[PDB]
């Protein structure tokens, strides 16, 4: 299959380059931003196959980026994409709040490739490494 | 004490990466983006202290992404970043053009490791690497 364009969100520099680097290797096409503000603008422009979305980043946090792109989606009239919650902050209420948000599914950091690979094939049908 | 924030815009994905992992690897943390349109939009929203920008790319090539910036510094009110073509296409008549879109600089493909850090200490005066 052709490789999948995936977005990673994440205002912890090390957490994002993390996420990326282990993505690009498996062989995706990553773009990275560093805020729910940044992550708004580039899913208006580019479309992704899938958006890794960190939950506590300040001024807007995972749940109101998604809340923004699910609005603009509906407004702007586009097919919705896949948004996976990647946080340290997962508590079974915390996952209901990501769910009612308009957000899919979600991971717990520390991340790796199988998890990464697995969520990727579930929500798109496409393959990592 | 952050490292030095650079963008690379490049419409060839095997490319963008080569110059995106060379300069992580250097320290810097570094945006890729795939398209002029994204290099001007990306540059609005976020602070670099250089951008690398491939020139030939459909619809907005380099040295149109290059005057797009430039036009929003200029009306926005915005300090200038230093924009680096990163191009295969750099005859004598080439090298003109670039300077005439407003693009400081350029390096030919393939790229080189030594010449990016150069390149970043020359126009920003940031070092990278070992001496970062
Ligand atoms: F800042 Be997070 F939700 F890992
Ligand atoms: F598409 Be280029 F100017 F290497
Ligand atoms: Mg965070
Ligand atoms: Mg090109």
């Amino acid at each position: 299959g052709r490789p999948p364009r995936l977005l990673c969100v994440d205002d912890n520099p090390a957490n994002l380059l993390l996420v990326q680097t282990l993505l690009s290797d498996l062989g995706a096409q990553v773009t990275a931003v560093d805020s729910g503000y940044a992550a708004l603008e580039v899913v208006q422009r580019e479309r992704f196959d899938l958006v890794f979305m960190d939950v506590q980043m300040p001024g807007m946090d995972g749940r109101q980026a998604t809340e923004a792109i699910r609005r603009w989606e509906a407004e702007r009239e586009v097919s919705p994409v896949p948004v996976i919650a990647l946080t340290a902050h997962a508590l079974s209420n915390e996952k209901r709040a990501l769910l009612q948000a308009g957000m899919d599914d979600y991971l717990t950091k520390p991340i790796d490739e199988q998890q990464l690979a697995q969520v990727v094939l579930k929500w798109t049908g496409l393959s990592l490494g």
